[PDB]
């Protein structure tokens, strides 16, 4: 069907034209990503649309000058927020990290959504992480509230380059049978091999990065907006 | 078209047939699941399957008594994994909160992916974070590592319920316009209506349960298998 051959033609697009997203269109990738799974129906996820150019330029900066970010049609941010609940009742409780576990799950889910249904019409997009590493100066940039704290963003448009699909790690390796199974590393050795023919190997690339820190200061930010405090 | 269509159908099926997934079936929802995008093409998710009917059992209870997860014809458990790095480099640091979110973000992806492809070939589902109650005893049970930790589950199969879709929080309440804009209570009154006309209000209910302690045992247990403590 359509559904799957448009989840498996994904590949993230990192240049755009600069024909905008219809109304029509923008609407329904909003209501595709409203109709998303939610935990205890608590709708713990917002989205702020980035319209104005400057705004775009300072998170273009704040992504690690990732130049897409201001030349995509559209630029969504996503937040977990506990605010909405806070409004209605102060007594609310959204310090426990689980409701963080819960804001970040369920603004993947979300994204997707909305990512799927941009794709089916023909549209381009790409997750942007890079903002968390400047996660307060973009926390104070859309003005985010206590309770509330930013994930990631996400462009959106039309193609402007058409990228090869990327191989993932096989199924057998990410996929196991009723309990956890030991990793081969010849399974590795065929990916990284399958990796280079796509483009230093991907297991070195990737456990090198890990070998460093990662974002420290992550925690101390979701702290400070009274997040992940217990 | 055919992908925001199915997008749109949603509702979580909690009442299944006895008619198995076929093989064919299940390798491409998995196919669909790995071609999600990739924080940094980390790839720090595994995926569970417990087709042990013991074992099932025990993650019903685990879930709090959640039948279904017995009688779905598969059962998933996506869960964050950085024992594959791990094993491939010694020197990895895997403790970092900004790892957990990048687990947490791109699992609710995937899985997403998962069940919009299940979704598409008239199957139906639904997400189990019923096994966070008993985190630590769904983990021994799955033998996961150091490292690694379990998130959420998946129900999938044939669906024997209709349910009506469920509305969302309006698009004007959720999507900000280039800055956090405050509340109005007003609409989250109508929400309030719009919800019991489709059955206490669920801003009554939802922040009721905020009100009291979310899963207190969540973060201990993620420090225990090496995640989040700094
Ligand atoms: N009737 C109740 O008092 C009650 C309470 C909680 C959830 N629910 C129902 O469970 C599902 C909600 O899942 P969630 O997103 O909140 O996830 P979740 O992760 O909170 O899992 C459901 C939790 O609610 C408990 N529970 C109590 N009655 C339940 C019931 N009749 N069916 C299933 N679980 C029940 C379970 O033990 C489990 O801890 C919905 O179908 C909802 O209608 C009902
Ligand atoms: C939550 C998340 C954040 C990401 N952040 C970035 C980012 O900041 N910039 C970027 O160019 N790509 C980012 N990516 C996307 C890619 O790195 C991408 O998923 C890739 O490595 C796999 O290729 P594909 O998406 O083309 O299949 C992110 C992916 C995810 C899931
Ligand atoms: C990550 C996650 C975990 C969930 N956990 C459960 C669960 O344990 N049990 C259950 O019956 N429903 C669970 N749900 C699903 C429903 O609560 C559901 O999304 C619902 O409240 C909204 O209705 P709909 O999905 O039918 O549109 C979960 C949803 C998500 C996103």
């Amino acid at each position: 069907n359509n559904t799957i051959e448009t989840i498996l033609a994904h590949r993230s697009i990192r240049k755009f034209t600069a024909v905008p997203i219809t109304d029509e269109q923008r609407q329904t990738i909003i209501q595709a990503g409203l109709a998303a799974s939610s935990s205890s129906m608590l709708q713990v996820v917002s989205i702020v649309r980035v319209t104005d150019s400057e705004k775009r330029n300072e998170l273009a900066q704040f992504a690690g000058n990732q130049a897409y970010v201001e030349s995509a049609a559209e630029f969504l941010v996503f937040c977990i927020d506990y605010q909405r609940h806070a409004t209605i009742n102060p007594d609310v409780q959204a310090d426990f990290t689980e409701l963080t576990l819960i804001g970040a799950v369920d603004s993947g889910i979300m994204a997707q959504n909305c990512l799927l249904a941009a794709e089916s019409m023909g549209l381009g997009g790409v997750y942007i992480g890079g903002l968390r590493n400047s996660a307060a100066q973009v926390d104070e940039l859309l003005g985010l509230p206590e309770n509330s704290a930013v994930l990631f963003g996400m462009c959106l448009g039309h193609p402007d380059q058409n990228p090869e699909v990327k191989p993932r790690l096989p199924a057998h390796v990410v996929v196991h049978e009723n309990q956890y199974q030991e990793l081969n590393l010849d399974d590795i050795q065929s990916y990284d091999q399958t990796m280079q023919a796509y483009y230093s190997t991907w297991s070195q690339e990737v456990t090198g990065k890990l070998a460093g820190e990662s974002r420290p200061h992550i925690l101390p930010y979701l702290n400070s907006k009274g997040l992940a405090k217990r």
